[PDB]
């Protein structure tokens, strides 16, 4: 019957969200979970239908456009970028995590260090694993990475056809292309349907993690959502509007654009299934020339360490606080650093936080083993994961358009006319 | 060699089964599997290989042409009439098992977590490739539609590029179901022989075994077929202005097909082209309405349950009125929507629908002794239950095309 | 401080492998060499098993559309008959280099079970879902939906309706754009091939080249002289017979030759033998788009060699005494056994294992037969590279000859 105004999906998250915890506290989370939340699953179910084909397309319409040398100095570009916004998370989560003190109480266990056979990551074969050994393959699992190593070599090799003298193999070259980006087309005109969807969707998605876990996030958990969320405004406020300000891109524009993937991003918890939300804003709303997005935006829902970073600084201090184990600033570090790292060439998936958490736990020596303290400790992250794992997500995608806007500055935006107010 | 001269289709299905039936008598029928049943598997591996490209391509096409309301609503006049025929289908089901009074003799034994949520969710593909790649066509069916509405936007668009990229993509699209149609046109020369493999080979297994009490459920069965074919579907085709005995000559080879393959699935080639070659049918309906219909369709279920689930009952002794056998048998034909037409699915659901009704299917007791003297004859009941389905898939593609773009009328007169 | 490339460096790179290899595993540092240098000879195979589907798929649909269905039969039947003749070539070479050789040095004894001793598979060509093998990584029924598109395309770009002409030529257009392109990056990696050869010879000299001392030089003695006999009398004699000059075809098979030695597979190496068939060889995409692959499958030169020499190591080792009739028995039924797989490394071992099964001999651990089959195991490796090698030397060498036989043609390319 309805909706004029067009702010809603924003209006749907603060609605659902309200609704989701006052059905929660009053005990029908049950009823929220049949009803109301696989509406929400049919959003996410449809931007999921749709990132392997924009992705691909997008792609190889995009490394036919611009060349082979540029498109090296966006590579460059854009890991410079992660490395300098990852040192940043880094930095925060750490501050932000002990200004909280996360630890409050309480119990007791056995302290470690660094034990059992202490090997950072394999991270060769991590690296050999980027080159597919079936395209075909690697397009029906849901392999996003392979895809882009794909994409772009044949869109390379594309434009050398292109080049080539003959006229059979310049035809035959630009056929190939124009289907490609026939498909990209359909797909960026099918999210735009997709959003129309979106803020119903979008209601549904928080009304249900509010009424599972909101009721939770009561007692010295509030501290830790609390620590991991001035922590992401920081790292959104502080060091991405610093940097966008320093490039001659103006922050609160830039939110204003970002909102509609970074609300869905938030709701969605998935990075990767984001991804048609995202690069049609990099279209068009940033502005940002598809020789740039098509390749930074997929290649961060996989590199970008911000959101762990974030998250691993303030749920490492607090087992280490909980569980009585002493833990200096420096071991701190020296961990989340190891998280960072261990985390790289697995892309943004939902529940990836706690997954990643239970891994540097072991390693680091601690018994996961049934009734232990840090067994406990574990538990109680784990079970406001999803609260955490919303904010995770979208901290990376905000960023995630933050750097993709700054390089797109960097050679061809160009799209200034994208920005001016009227 | 070489044989060719055309009409073989009907020739090798009577042939082969006469082939098939003294076969197995004289007790060959081992034979009969080693050296001809795999000329009948090549058939269908061959039309297998078509479904997918066949779907994806001719859809895409079909929804690319004719427009998203349109489309919309032939989705709810094919419903409706699947709907409709349906009810026909319960009841000539539930009145030729107590005609033939299927259920005999002799044994004794006592008797009396939904979703649909994710049946729906599971419409929506999350990985297209991956669903192309798995069987999935009701998801493809969704993809297709999608890509196809989309690209007739993008040529309807001002911008120059976005036009001519859109308008290639199309053309592959187009290319390859062109392609597809020829090839399934290909296959149709060899589906005689296919045809006769594979009677001869459910005559010589099965054949053998339809003799008693069995041939009354056989009977029973088959008297369904042919009462729903022959009055519900010749009598709707009449009502819309549609010649019905035209109609038979030419689902003709899709109908063999079907009978023969017991896949509803993966006849869609062969009833696709006879749907557009034959019955002249516009892409834009029956790229829809066929392998929609190919899962959607709840015909041939009805008329099997309606038969077996009253033969079990009579046959264990558990009494059932006319009322409460229909309260059964319109549960199971509920719980076929989500699924399409494949060759173990009749007993499959039969035991399924013994379950949930508490009888104990433990050997050797009756209820699991009378579930297995069905499940023994069951090819000779598949071949019937989807042949029926095809059939009754091709008049409603026809009768929802006849009411906006058929539109061919010159294809008979 | 590296150029590097001077540009004959593809067989450089292997005698330098191979010598580094020797070399770096007497001293024992093999373990060095698969942690810093082999997985730079597993980027080089990585990057042709990347390619083998769409260079496939798109060669072939691209060759079926041009030349013609009844010409395509010729070709097949042709190239059917020269693996037949090329493979009772091997059979009889592998049975005799290796009595030559005397296989069965020393020493333990045993007796086993005896002495004594389809459809479905070929049905499994033709695929049941397209895509599905498109992703499961299958040649041969890729292979059969190419050749059917193909030639529906052609017959539909000779259709009257304009409409239907149009869009197929743009499919066909689309097929031939992704194979030129693949060509073009398969002609990329060709430049990264030396380094990546360097790397894999590296390591399979490192860790079994160190074995081949003892009583097992002599296995694969036998099977690499059983090699260079093949390619040396029985590839370049029918090359001659055709017509076709033996020593010009040894330096442009060269790159496709050393490729499949180092990779051990020959449907990985199909990139690089398939590029080698069109840019060097000069034959048509109508030709090498259904032989090469084709050969990648169905070709027993390889395999009748291992198996001739290895089948009579057991033999001998094991003490089971075989009449040079009893060995070619054998040899037949396990090449009868072996044809519908593609080339994959440590294939060598995998089906001897099988014939010494089926023949009632019990390898139960510790057993003598066990004992023998450990042996040949353990430089399987070794073995393996000189079997595969040899296949798409032949692959290549059937390929030109049958396209000699309509449209090779292009005789432009050796000349002066």
């Amino acid at each position: 019957l309805d909706y004029p105004v067009l702010w809603k999906i924003l209006w749907g998250l603060v609605l659902g969200a309200v609704f989701g915890l006052i059905a929660g506290h009053f005990g029908y989370a049950g009823a929220v979970k049949t009803y109301i939340k696989p509406f929400g699953d049919l959003f996410v179910r449809l931007l999921k239908m749709l990132v392997m084909p924009i992705v691909l397309a997008s792609l190889v319409v995009g490394a036919a456009s611009i060349s082979p040398a540029r498109l090296g100095r966006v590579g460059v570009k854009i890991v410079v970028y992660y490395l300098a916004t990852s040192a940043m998370a880094v930095f925060f989560g750490l501050i932000v995590g002990r200004l909280f003190n996360v630890g409050a109480n309480v119990n007791l266990g056995s302290g470690t260090g660094k034990a059992i056979e202490a090997q950072p990551p394999s991270l060769v074969q991590t690296l050999l694993n980027i080159v597919p050994t079936n395209p075909f393959a690697s397009l029906a699992k849901g392999e996003v990475l392979p895809v882009i190593f794909f994409a772009i070599i044949l869109g390379i090799a594309i434009t050398y056809l292109m080049n080539r003298n003959e006229e059979r193999v310049r035809k035959s070259a630009e056929t190939l292309l124009r289907v490609f980006d026939g498909l990209a087309e359909a797909m960026y005109l099918i999210v735009g349907g997709v959003m129309q969807y979106a803020p119903i969707g979008v209601f549904a998605l928080i009304a249900y993690v509010m009424a599972e876990q909101g009721v939770r996030v009561v007692g010295p958990l509030a501290k830790v959502v609390g620590a991991v969320y001035t922590g992401l405004f920081l790292q959104i406020v502080i060091t991405y509007f610093i940097l966008l300000k320093v490039f001659g891109i103006d922050p609160i524009k830039f939110i204003r654009k970002a909102k509609d993937a970074m609300i869905t991003a938030f709701v969605t918890r998935s990075s990767s299934g984001t991804l048609p939300v995202t690069m049609r804003v990099a279209e068009e709303e940033m502005g940002v020339d598809k020789g740039i997005f098509s390749f930074t935006l997929p290649l961060g829902a996989t590199i970008n360490m911000d959101g762990t970073a974030l998250y691993q600084g303030v749920t490492v201090l607090f087992v280490a606080n909980a569980i009585g184990h002493p833990l200096t600033l420096g071991q701190q570090l020296v961990v989340v650093l190891t998280a960072v790292l261990a985390s790289i060439g697995t892309a943004g998936v939902p529940g990836a936080g706690a997954i990643m958490l239970a891994m540097v736990l072991q390693s680091v020596g601690l018994d996961l083993t049934p009734g232990s303290p840090v067994a406990l400790a574990y538990a109680m992250i784990l079970g406001i994961d999803a609260i955490l794992d919303m904010g995770r997500t979208m901290v990376n995608v905000t960023g995630d358009l933050a750097g993709t806007v700054i390089v797109a500055k960097t050679e061809k935006e160009l799209d200034e006319s994208k920005w001016i107010s009227h």
